[PDB]
């Protein structure tokens, strides 16, 4: 088959993990898929509020590409809000987990049992999208739209801060600030600090991003590798970058075109990004089977002992190639990410081709090919070849009234923002 024709049955198949494989009482993304149904911890129903987020996003391309109709989006986005309305909140923010039928909290870890405002952010960039996409539609469009608006303006951001000039990934009731994981770049969490400024009801102080995020500007750096340079400082991952979905989360709505500050050019460094870990894959100093320009993008994903950090280097790359990477990265390496692409599913779709698209992981070294998936990864996979072919997640969330707003307060470019007019004088 051609590239135009596996492109539709890879982004239809793989977004059917978020409408068949959706968990049923709560309409959220399940935190895991697998196709045995032998889930080892009994978590089946247990849903991720930030791949739900992604989630959210997916089913508007569904509607968007008629693989669902309106009105199924509509249902099921109303279910959806309906258990994010009910569900515990701390402060205004969602937990990491959710149990889907009953919208209380899963502890991720014992001191993790309440806020978790990335997973959080990444629920908000997905539900900014979904406000924009239906404000203009019918009364319940129109209702939905609203009843989305009030939960964005009730997280409070502000709270996050605990005073101080960053904000922390956690909070919790009883825990109080114990996970003590103030949120420092470079890593994956950018758009929690672009929401956090964007907020019109709970928002932060610039200075929050520059001394917080950007470490008053120690977040800048230069990374060289195979020709490519990094500008932004890999947190633990100074060779090479971190792994690949960094470049894809805070940038499913956020539009990374022409997106710049005074620490980066966000167009060039996740390029960068990709093309880096790409040429490790190509160059395959490990000798690990099947790597190659057609098998290539490492990542956080299952892995043959459990789950790890994929990512280049000799101590990051376990031989386990996971989808999500490539494919996730369409926009910025299109030919690269479909020659992958293409491979897989003509090559290896009866090992690693699945009823929810491809599978989280495999590796052709050990003969590993788990029947297994992840919100998390399915996700970007949707939202990312639906951005290539017409960028509608990143229309949608740029469009909003107050991510212009956060972006000036912080003092980004993009070529999204209006820019006012001013004579000389007055
Ligand atoms: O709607 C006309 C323009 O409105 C604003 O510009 C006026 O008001 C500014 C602030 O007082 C002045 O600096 C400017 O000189 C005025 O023309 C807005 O900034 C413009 O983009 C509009 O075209």
């Amino acid at each position: 088959l051609s590239a135009d024709s596996i492109f539709n049955i890879v982004e239809e198949q793989t977004f059917q993990y978020f409408w068949d494989g959706a968990e049923p009482v709560s309409g959220m993304a399940r935190e895991r898929y697998h196709v045995d149904g032998n889930y080892p911890e009994n978590d089946m129903n247990v849903v991720t509020s930030g791949g739900s987020g992604f989630g959210v996003m997916a089913l508007l391309v569904g509607i968007e590409r008629g693989y669902i109709s309106r009105e199924q989006g509509l249902e099921r986005l109303m279910k959806i809000v309906s258990f994010l309305e009910k569900a515990d909140r701390f402060h205004g923010a969602w937990p990491h987990w959710l149990y889907g039928e009953t919208g209380k909290v899963k502890p991720f870890g014992q001191k993790d049992n309440g806020g978790d405002l990335v997973e959080t952010s990444f629920m908000i960039q997905g539900l900014l999208c979904v406000r924009q996409y239906f404000a203009n539609g019918n009364e319940q469009e129109k209702a939905l739209a609203a009843r989305i608006d009030q939960l964005w303006k009730a997280v409070e951001f502000s709270w996050y801060r605990n005073g101080k000039n960053v904000l922390y990934w956690h909070w919790s009731p009883n825990y109080k600030w114990q996970m003590n994981f103030p949120v420092t770049g470079y890593n994956e969490c950018l758009i929690m600090y672009i929401l956090a400024a964007a907020s019109p009801t709970h928002g932060i102080p610039a200075e929050v991003y520059h001394e917080g995020w950007a470490k008053s500007g120690a977040i800048k750096d230069s990374i060289n590798a195979y020709g490519h340079t990094l500008k932004l400082s890999h947190n633990f991952a100074k060779e090479y970058g971190g792994p690949l979905f960094w470049s894809h989360y805070s940038y499913l709505g956020l539009d990374p075109h022409g997106l710049k500050d005074r620490y980066a050019d966000y167009w060039e460094n996740n390029l960068n990004h990709v093309l880096i870990n790409r040429e490790w894959c190509i160059q395959n100093p490990k000798h690990y089977k099947g790597y190659g320009p057609d098998s290539w993008g490492l990542t956080a994903s299952y892995s043959v002992k459990g789950y790890a950090a994929h990512a280049p280097g000799e101590n990051n790359d376990l031989g386990v190639i996971s989808p999500t990477a490539a494919l996730s990265s369409m926009p910025y390496t299109p030919e690269y990410s479909k020659q992958a692409m293409v491979h897989w599913y003509n090559d290896m779709r009866t090992k690693i081709f699945g009823k929810y698209g491809f599978y989280d992981a495999f590796s052709e070294t050990e003969n590993w090919y788990p029947q297994q998936y992840l919100a998390i990864d399915q996700g970007p996979i949707v939202v990312m070849m639906e951005n290539y072919r017409s960028g509608l997640l990143w229309k949608l969330f740029m469009s909003c009234p107050e991510v212009q707003a956060g972006l000036k307060k912080l003092d980004f470019q993009s070529p999204y923002l209006k820019l006012e007019h001013h004579h000389h004088h007055h």
